[PDB]
């Protein structure tokens, strides 16, 4: 009892909140051995349109990420890290953070995880090969949480804590990946 | 039980919300015997004002509608239908959508009403006589609903599901009528 | 239970304390089309007689108002709008504190009614005809709250929170209204 | 009971707030023995940032004011009244609105005070002594309420009620005073 | 329980009282700017007759009261007040005794009403329109209670404490109203 | 139960109320064989002093009085009626509207004590003897009510509903009287 | 029980009555070795406005006193003791009535403390050094009580039981003090 | 219960106290038309034997006074009050603090009976007649209260708060009264 | 229970004693570093005055000390202790017996606080400083017990057990104090 | 119940970690008027010694910090923050992400504080006067968190999440500081 009513009381919240939606793709980016990190959140401004936002905090309600690979020349692999940045202080967090090494078989950085700097939210490696798929897609919805801004346009200095980013690495330069993004949030 | 403190919870919530409020007044309009459709919640544009709104909903708390005839020439009939465009794509919504013919008699469109393209809130006939009471009016005060938007400004294009609008229709083309709308809403 | 010995105490406490009494008339004033504001409590000045005060506080037990207006000229509208100024300091209010727009048809100021500056007891409009009843009124009565003041005369700057007037506004400069006004109020 | 699921709701209502922060500084004004009332909540304008708002109406969750005098020539006393207006029609208060005298001695006026216009928050009297403890502060936190604005931007006009203002009166013209003040306050 | 019985106790002693009735007209009488007050229960006079009374007490079981106007030359109001002069030592109240000024739109005497000298029964204002319904009625039936007399004969002294009179005042001089009236009385 | 707490109640509200005094004293007048009728009440004029009023009522807490006489050249008698004009328009009641006849052996006026326009308080007869006890008082207490005032100054026309008088009358015109009067009332 | 009910009769009774206020401020006066007594609700007279008075009793719910002293030439005490006089006949105490011997450190007369003319509310000693803290003060607010009054006008002999003072008394004559005081209380 | 244990208690301390007796006489007096005031309590002294007192309180359990006039020449009146003044700061007090005016019919003074300042005990008038009973007298019992004193002797300066008096007052100057008196105390 | 009841008993038991007064001043003293002692309720002495005794107890129910010093040349140090002598046999106890040694440092005395020959009531020590706060004061208030005498007048051989002292000891030859002190007792 | 085992089960565990020490000390800095940011945690490196620690993770019990100001040349302010750096990747923070602008009378920074980046342990104001008390000290103690370390040795490139800091900030260059600092820690 009393935790099911309180859950009555937040589905009651939520129609009190309009639910805005920010929408981002990003294509052709060539695969990278080095590794990059994407922005995914970063580019929700101030401003009074939909896919803005009032302030400096929104609550994402759920958010989806669609990662896709094609094999060029060589048949290779593409991963993509869905991650939280969870202490962000306005920056596009380097590949070493998030990987122990700047390989794409790399296991998570030990100091970093240990303090949770960072959420994993999902890890994904797509194998495009030119004797079978080369072509390979995912994508994944989440619930989300509170996301921090440390300013009002859409450049790194901006990123806080809660920051949405996407690590992509792979094993090849020459293959090519898309992505495309969606949150939808509260901003009261 | 339990749906009493559910609607303490409302209040509860509602303490905690602005509520911004949008006048509007028009004026000195001729009678139609095609009719005319008037925006009314259109006006409600994106911006940090009172009578403004952040993204592209808000919700009506009570609304109120005022209509007023005025004989002029000949004794003549004034009808004025509130009315919510449960679906609207981006339009100001034609006579003969809401209307089965474009007639001051008309009774209402048999499709549209069916698949509830629309919600009528009030439909009013004033009979203006310049033998008797040449001056009518009417004023309606009503709870609201959510509101969509299709965009910032205040032009057609940003009407969407749940605008608010008045259809005006008479039988002479001579008398003229005046109306004002108020919104209370909140925004969050 | 207990609430209802409380409202016998109220009852107890009110056969105790003297129910004075304020009247006023206001005859013959021509319609506005840009309106007026009418003081109806600043009439009760300090002094020891039966419609008069001791300090700057009465609570009105139950007020009334009357108003009538005729057409002159032309058959015309005649607006009026009995309100409770709860935040006066030491003022007749403007028309446009009142009225978003100083227009008769016009809906409330947006702003001062967020703020609940003031209340709005009654809001009465009659179409008076040349062509038909020529003459129309209306009385309405009411219970009262606390009215304080901000000094002893009966000038604008006495008004303070509580204060009660009465807003005029109609479409023609031609017509005469009359109003009276009598509060009951206990001075203790 | 009940009551205790009440404020169990109110938490989870602030979760989903966000909670904007407005600071000020105002250093190295001099005392005053005829005083002054310096704004405090007027600098929160309409607009997008963290430390602005939308409409015209914010909720203080909580507000802390700093004090603190330095006597200057001669030792002297720095007297520092936190107020809200809650009546404000688009002014900063006088010192004798506030005060029955221009005087650091003086008790509050009377009329305003009876009519509740104001809310003392804090009275703060610092005595600074060049044989003594030239120098002394105060740090005052307190929770905070609904406050309503007249307008946009941060000038006098845009005051409302609920307001928050500081009086400062001494009885020297000659010691130096600094106050900053922080609002944390929701906006939805 | 007991309080039912009680009005079966009523009901019984009123089978027993022969229920005599008074009927009166008063027609073609000049409308009156400085107003006029006609008795009503003053035509019970001494004597054994059906509508006539024993002693200088009846009681009234109910009575009822018929007011009419009718514009003549202008356009005009006519107001009618039916009261009870609880405490009348062998008089016909004045106008002023009544009303605050001789003015149709006055509200009620101050003193007069706070000692409750008089108790109004119905106060109707007819406004009888030369271009519109210049011929209007009104018919009021009403419970009764005693009235005491101060001598035998239908003259003013005789009228004593609960004697039932009308008030007629209007703004023209020159309209005519009639008046008629019936009491139902037991006489024990 | 209930009416218990509610004298407790009372008890309180007087514990508030501030029980002003008025005190009188009307020495060495002849006895009277046609009677005279003397104020009591009256001489509580409005003003701001412990012995006057705010208004037009005031409520006696309890009253005194206390009469007086002396038999000269012949025994005689000395008649007192302490009443309350229960429905005073203002004036001094005249002896035969209290007396059947003016006569000091009269019993009361039948039609007057009928209607209950009189209460009588308090009715002495004091028979003062030249060969016995020539001199002889009464002095009398009692609980008051309500007395209502139709001015403000100390004149007959002041009297209203509630006033006190005194009516002396005896069988000589040649003996002397003595009265004095007290009222505890409170007048919030 | 019963006892909480009876104290929200005591709220219910107190929002009926007006609470009237009285400010008053007296500075700039020298440090007394022999002593002085300041009269503080005297200057409450009788009138209509806020300030002032019905009758000759109020009943103060609050009352707030502010002392100050400063040493000039020598390093010195100021001793402030805030009394009622439950007794006064229309005087303003002297000090030898109050202390032992007209002396600063003296305790309290013991026959006057013993019958309890005076109830002492606060004895404040401040001690003020021209090497040290040069100025000081304290503000004390307390609830009051009745106040009777032997007299209209602010004079000595209007002064009467419940009247409040303060006893100022120091061993220099040299240093300044100042002092305000306010009180606030009901008057019905 | 509890409280019949309490009134044991009381029974047992009072078998404790010695109970001291003061005994005094007063013969052969005028009457006075303007009045006097007489001691009664003050003839108790400081020392140690039955009739006098330890310190500046004694309890009296029970006084009795006996009161006589006697007519000279006129037959005439005798008025004695018995009263305690609360409030005595070393004085007897006047005829005019007793006595509305300085007249045997007077009613009480009204400032000084509403603050309380005296306590009537008994109030006895006697008429003498020298063509009647030309000799009268009156005792009276009473149980009694705390008597403070303000010094040691008897004389006026010693009377204090609960002083016990006798105010006589008549119509002629020529009769003789006497009065006695007997107070039993404890002295603990 | 039982224990509650008990002490209403003791309530009852004081409202029967007069509780007795003495008050003391000692001003101008010299600062010691060998000690003094001082009498504090020596000087109540046998006699019938409200500050002496009735035999050779008292009972203190109330006593109240004031310390103050002054630096003087030199700042100081001033201790003050408020001490009981239980076993007083008429004397004035030296430092020693106090203290371990002479100095304001020491701690107490090992055999005589053993045997608890004292109670210490209070200990106080004030530093004042020729560049600081150079005069300090501090009033202590306490219940008292029994006081014994040895004889009937103010000389050291007449104090006895339960005798109130104050011991001064500092660190210079050069400041000045005061003392004061009151006691309130019963004598039965 | 339970939840009281709970911490029986806490105390358990705590027994078994060796509680380590860590303690620091920084004499002799000066007053900053842009503000400085001095490590507290950051010396606790990896090693096996009693005041170092395993890994990257320790858990602060209880840590404490003592602060210390003297005036030099000019009467002065010193300020000091001691906070928790949630969120450190590694650096010493600056004064702005701390302070809203770099002034010791600034509020927080609105951004930082709104996210979380810091929790403000205590802020203590010393006001250290030349004239007065020129030096002055505070210590606090407090239970601690973890802290997470990103690094082996005492630099700032080691600093991690939890991260205990001292801001310094005052109004003047030339007053000396002292802090010292102990961390009581478990490291299992
Ligand atoms: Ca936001
Ligand atoms: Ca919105
Ligand atoms: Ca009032
Ligand atoms: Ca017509
Ligand atoms: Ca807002
Ligand atoms: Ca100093
Ligand atoms: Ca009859
Ligand atoms: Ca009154
Ligand atoms: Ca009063
Ligand atoms: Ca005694
Ligand atoms: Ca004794
Ligand atoms: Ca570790």
């Amino acid at each position: 009892r009393k935790s099911a009513t309180m859950r009555a009381v937040k589905r009651m919240i939520n129609t009190h909140l309009e639910h805005k939606r920010f929408a981002l793709i990003n294509s052709g980016n060539t695969n990278a051995t080095a590794g990059t990190v994407q922005n995914l959140s970063n580019g929700i401004i101030q401003g009074d349109d939909i896919n803005q936002r009032s302030g400096d905090q929104v609550r994402i309600v759920s958010h989806k990420l669609h990662v896709r690979g094609t094999a060029i020349t060589v048949s290779q692999t593409f991963r993509f890290i869905w991650f939280r940045d969870n202490m962000n202080r306005g920056t596009t967090p380097t590949v070493l953070e998030v990987l122990n090494t700047a390989n794409f078989m790399s296991q998570y950085n030990p100091i970093t995880l240990q303090q949770k700097r960072f959420t994993i939210l999902k890890d994904v490696t797509l194998n495009c090969s030119l004797t079978g798929e080369s072509i390979k897609d995912r994508i994944i919805n989440l619930p989300g949480q509170l996301v921090n801004y440390n300013g009002a346009t859409a450049v790194a200095a901006s990123n806080g804590p809660g920051a949405i980013f996407m690590l992509q690495i792979g094993d090849s330069l020459v293959g090519l990946w898309d992505s495309s993004y969606e949150a939808v949030y509260t901003d009261a």
